[PDB]
């Protein structure tokens, strides 16, 4: 009766990020809810960049293989999360001097140590994310970006590829969901890149939503979806949460937000190339919503205390 249960009846994997309390064992309740309803887990911070290679050529696995023991004697599966981002770098690779090739050997390193040490276990990876700008035209400037040129994103999914060829490798990004701007941005760079021959496997739709989503915004995602299948890229939902604004009444703000889960698991269901579905956390408790929105709060399908919301009785019954 538990949500991977249903889910794996429909050929879904129903996931969250993990929070940081399951490391020191702060929260019992958090572990029992984590190892019995989901069939796949996701490192929050501790698979970033900072946190893997924290000095030059020093690599910590510490706690990403610490994950993955815990995600094998449950059956579950990982996605890695991420490679090439343009936050949360170590200060020896902001602070350095460097120059495109010697850049490029730094990431290539990065890269291949840290698939390697993973190798065949991790099946879906995030190489680079959150690379396009937000209007849409073009990439972000990063030291990444600014460095090595415009074609540094080829060289991370080659240099992925070649480290483990049986991961699907993954471009994950936010407001990139429905058919505006940011969305038209990364399908056609993604579209262009299949074209050049570079190996990129899916799409991930971090699903940062707001409650209260629109039939026709809906329909948006599911038709950009339809577009992805058409050049034969997957999908993965990565991170979904959806936000209450803190004045709107709780009671009924709920139900609303129940909605849309439901809506977002039946857009999942619908599509043969969109078969991951992954909450950012599970229990509002622990939530980076509020300190990056403001005056938001309550995103997930467990309240405080553990209660469930009518969120997870609505993906439940999508499931059925």
């Amino acid at each position: 009766n538990a949500l991977r249960d249903y889910a794996e009846a429909r050929g879904i994997k129903i996931g969250t990020c993990v929070n940081y309390p399951f490391y020191n064992n702060s929260d019992p309740t958090y572990n029992s809810i984590l190892q019995r309803e989901f069939s796949m887990v996701v490192c929050e911070n501790e698979m970033k960049f900072d946190a893997l290679q924290p000095r030059q050529n020093v690599f910590d696995f510490s706690k990403g293989d610490q994950l993955l023991a815990f995600a094998e004697r449950n059956g579950m599966q990982m996605r890695g999360h991420t490679l090439i981002w343009h936050n949360q770098n170590p200060s020896w690779l902001t602070n350095g001097n460097w120059n495109r090739d010697s850049l490029l050997a730094v990431m290539k390193n990065h890269i291949t140590t840290v698939m390697t040490h993973y190798k065949g276990k991790i099946v879906e990876w995030d190489v680079a994310n959150e690379c396009m700008d937000d209007s849409g035209n073009g990439l972000r400037s990063s030291i990444w970006r600014n460095v090595i040129g415009q074609d540094y994103l080829d060289y991370a999914f080659r240099y992925a590829r070649e480290a483990d060829p049986d991961a699907l490798l993954f471009y994950n990004d936010y407001n990139i969901e429905d058919l505006g701007p940011k969305s038209n941005a990364v399908f056609n760079m993604i579209k262009s890149m299949k074209e050049r021959g570079v190996p990129i496997d899916g799409v991930g739709f971090q699903c940062h939503f707001i409650n209260g989503m629109s039939p026709e915004y809906l329909a948006s995602i599911d038709q950009n979806i339809k577009r992805y299948a058409e050049i034969g890229v997957i999908v993965s939902f990565t991170e979904i949460d959806i936000r209450i604004p803190q004045s709107e009444n709780p009671a009924t703000a709920f139900q609303v937000q129940a909605n849309n889960y439901k809506e977002l698991m039946k857009i999942c269901l619908a599509n043969p190339n969109c078969n991951t579905f992954v909450m950012w956390g599970f229990t509002d408790k622990y939530t980076w919503i509020p300190g990056t929105f403001p005056g938001y709060g309550n995103p997930l399908i467990y309240d405080s205390n553990y209660n469930p919301k009518p969120a997870y009785n609505a993906i439940k019954e999508a499931l059925m």
